[PDB]
This record gives structure tokens, sequence and C-alpha cells, in this order.
């Protein structure tokens, strides 16, 4: 079905004229789009494959984007709103307003590398505020990653820059928005065992401990310090690597989340069953450091945004800051009036 009906030049609705694709995933795609009812705006349209899977989610996202854009018609709280939904061939469409370049999309065509620390202390204080929203509302997203996080606009400039011996971008506007509602949760509604892209998986959802608000700021967490260093943190698609990660670079797990678990799988006598002097264990050995070893800087900034990191990343959901916590850490300081 799809290519058949995403093309540049087809007309979606009698209404929306496909101009190029923004973005595909397993999910579908999202097309920018012509809106030729509402005077040319461009718009986001997101094409959902016709799979039961999506649909549903697609579905919910729609319920939960009606609730969210309803609260909030502003957008003070920074979810991308919503315009409108329709069939199409067989094909749930969802408009949305139009942003620019998701965070990813930006690191990876600077050539992997990070912000600069005052767009990261803005950005990181609207996807908080975001997402603090969210969890007020009773809901967690469950699937943050810079993927899901988009410039409201990327326009740019363009400086020659010795440090990187290269040209390169800087923003104008750092502004975001969080996007996909698709996998958000109600605190009363069922909670699936697997949720998160694995890179920005907290430890209590890969032990199957059960999870809530806390592992959005988990991922949070990750997406701060890859901001930081222009690369992912957890580069893995194997869950007991990935805890040998998390051991190399915050150190031990909580015996009483390992003592726990139902996956007695990746642990042998209450210590994870690793051997560093493997290959991957000499991989893990060389990619992950101590957090604090990450640091390109002793400056008080640095640390401070360090400091925060390190209270997302506390292994214990119960004891990890929370985001309205986080709202008032010292790091934000500088975006207010003293
Ligand atoms: N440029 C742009 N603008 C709006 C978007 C909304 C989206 C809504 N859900 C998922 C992905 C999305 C990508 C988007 N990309």
């Amino acid at each position: 079905s799809m290519h058949l009906i995403c093309q540049s030049g087809d007309v979606l609705s009698a209404r929306y004229e496909i101009v190029d694709t923004l973005g595909e995933g397993a999910f579908g795609k999202v097309v920018e789009c012509i809106d030729h009812k509402a005077g040319g705006r461009h718009v986001a349209v997101k094409i959902v494959k016709n799979v039961d899977r999506y649909c549903e989610a697609a579905r919910s996202e729609i319920q939960v984007l009606e609730h969210l854009n309803t609260t909030d018609p502003n957008s003070t709280f920074r979810c991308v709103q919503m315009l409108e939904w329709f069939e199409h061939h067989g094909h749930i469409c969802i408009v949305f307003e139009l942003l620019g370049l998701s965070t990813y999309d930006f690191i990876k065509e600077n050539g992997f590398l990070p912000f600069r620390l005052d767009h990261i202390r803005k950005m990181a204080y609207q996807i908080c505020k975001s997402v603090n929203f969210l969890h007020s509302n009773k809901l967690t997203h469950t699937d943050l990653k810079p993927e899901n996080i988009l410039f409201v606009q990327s326009d740019y400039t363009e400086a020659y820059n010795p440090k990187i011996k290269r040209d390169e971008r800087t923003l104008i506007n750092p502004d975001i928005k969080v996007v996909d509602f698709g996998s958000a949760t109600y605190d009363d509604e069922h909670h699936s065992t697997l949720v998160s892209t694995r890179h920005y998986r907290a430890p209590e959802v890969i032990l199957a401990l059960g999870w809530s608000q806390p592992c959005d700021v988990w991922s949070i967490g990750c997406i701060l310090i890859e901001y930081y260093l222009g690369f992912t943190v957890f580069p893995t698609h194997d869950s007991k690597e990935h805890l040998a990660m998390m051991e190399r670079i915050l150190g031990p797990l909580p015996k009483h989340m390992i003592q726990k678990t139902r996956k007695r799988k990746y642990f042998h006598h209450d210590r994870l069953d690793w051997d560093e002097h493997s290959s991957a264990g000499r991989y893990v050995s060389r990619a992950c450091k101590p957090l604090k070893e990450f640091m390109l800087s002793q400056d008080v900034e640095h640390e401070r945004l360090f400091d925060l990191i390190q209270k997302m990343l506390e292994y214990d959901p119960a004891k990890r800051i929370t985001l309205r916590e986080a709202l008032k850490h010292p790091f934000f300081d500088l975006l207010k009036k003293s």
C-alpha cells in the first residue's frame, strides 16, 4: 500500500498535497504537505501503516492529543498540535503543525557533534517542562528520545569554526516540541512489559519490575548526555550488554532490584553474569567509562549538568529525581531572573 499513496504530488483527502517525506519508521511515514483549504500552509501528515498494532497506537495517539490540545490549546507545555485526522485508502492519517528537524537529525547532519551547553540548557528545560506537564495529567510518554524532540524551527547560520576546523551550522532558535504520543500511557491503563527504544530504556523496564513516570526521567537523562556528547551513550541491542554498560558508567545495580527481577537470566548470585575479559567485555570496557569522566570541562556549568544527569540516571525509580524537582535544579538558574 504505502509506497502507492504517499508519493510527491499526491493529494490526500481532497486537500493536502504531498511535497516530500520528512521521516519514516516502522509505524509508516510523515510527509510534508501543502494544505490547499488553508491558503497553502504547509503541514505534516503522519500516514500510518495498516497494521493493527500501529492502528491501535494511532487511535490512542489521537485520544491523547485531543486531551492535551484541549488542556493546553496554546501549547504552553510544548506538545505538538494535532490539526485533524482522516482515513485515506485504508490508512489512518493524522495532521500536525509543521515543525523543523528532530534533535537526532540535527546531530546526525552535523557529523555527530554535540550541542553547545547554553542550547542544551534551554532544550533540557523545555523537555522537562513538557514531560512534567504529561506527568501532571497522569500520563507517561514511554518513548522519549532525540528523534521525538523536534525543533520548532531549524533555521540556522553557518560559520567556519577552527575548533572543528570545519564549517558548522548553529541554530537560531533552539525551541522544541515533543512528538509521538502513540505509546503514551495513563496511570490507570494497562502497562505493557516492554516499552521505550532500547537505548533509552530504564533499568526497571529491562528488568520487568514495573514502570511509570520515572522511566521518562531516565530517558531524559540519556537524551541530555547524548546532546552533550553527540553520540548515543548506550549503543547496543543486547539487554545484558546494556546492563553491563550501565554498570561501567553508573556503577553496580542495587541488590534489591536484582533479587526482585523475573529475568534471573542476566545474573549469578546477586551480580551481573558478565565477563570483562571477554570481547564484548572489553568493548564495554572501552566504549563506556564512569559518568563524570565524560565531562569535557571542569567549569561549574558542566558540573551542574552532570549532577542533574546523575540524578536522572538513578537506578531505583522510587529514588530518582522527578521532573518537578529537576526544574529547580541549579543548571537552570541561568534561564531565570535571580
Ligand atoms: N517536521 C515535522 N513536523 C511535525 C511532526 C509531527 C510528528 C508527529 N508524530 C510523529 C512524528 C512527527 C514528525 C513531525 N515532523
